[PDB]
C-alpha cells in the first residue's frame, strides 16, 4: 500500500517517494501545529498561510473521504493519492477544484470535489486519461493536497 508520512516528512512504512514537481504539494514543508477541520465553503484564503485565521494555523489543505477538509493536520498523511483505494468512475459535476496531487503511480492529477461529496482525480495528461473517485479509506488519513508557499 501507499505509505503515510509523519509531520517531519518521515515515511511511517514502505519506501518514500518524491511528489510531482507540478503538484500543489511542495516539500519539505512544516505542518502539525494543530489539527484544524474546515468546511468547504470556508477553505483557507490568501494571506492565511503567514498568519493563520480565526479557525487556527494553516499549513495548506488536506482532505479525506467524507469529505473532511483540514487547514492543518499533525497525524499521518498521504503525499500521493493512494490509487489502490480509488475506483475508475465517470466525471462528476464538480463543486470545487482543490489542487494538483501526485498519484501513487507518479503522475499528476487534478483533484476536485463533486456535488455528491466524492473526491475525484483526473489525469493531467492530454493522452491517457483516468478519472477516479476515492472510495476506500482503510487507514483513515487525508491527502496533503496543497502546501503553503514558503
Ligand atoms: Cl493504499
Ligand atoms: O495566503
Amino acid at each position: 500500500m501507499e505509505p503515510l508520512y509523519d509531520k517531519n516528512g518521515a515515511v511511517l512504512f514502505g519506501e518514500p517517494s518524491d511528489t510531482h514537481p507540478q503538484s500543489t504539494l511542495k516539500l519539505p514543508h512544516p505542518r502539525g501545529e494543530k489539527e484544524v477541520i474546515v468546511g468547504i465553503r470556508d477553505l483557507p484564503r490568501k494571506g492565511d498561510c503567514r498568519t493563520g485565521n480565526r479557525l487556527g494555523p494553516v499549513s495548506g489543505l488536506f482532505v479525506k473521504p467524507g469529505p473532511v477538509f483540514y487547514q492543518d493536520y499533525s497525524g499521518p498523511v498521504y503525499h500521493r493519492a493512494p490509487l489502490e483505494q480509488f475506483k475508475q468512475a465517470p466525471m462528476c459535476e464538480v463543486t470545487k477544484r482543490i489542487g494538483r496531487v501526485t498519484g501513487s503511480d507518479g503522475n499528476l492529477y487534478h483533484m476536485y470535489v463533486c456535488t455528491d461529496g466524492c473526491i475525484l482525480v483526473k489525469t493531467a495528461k492530454r493522452e491517457g486519461q483516468d478519472v477516479l473517485k476515492w472510495v476506500y479509506n482503510v487507514l483513515d488519513s487525508p491527502i496533503w493536497v496543497t502546501s503553503c508557499p514558503v
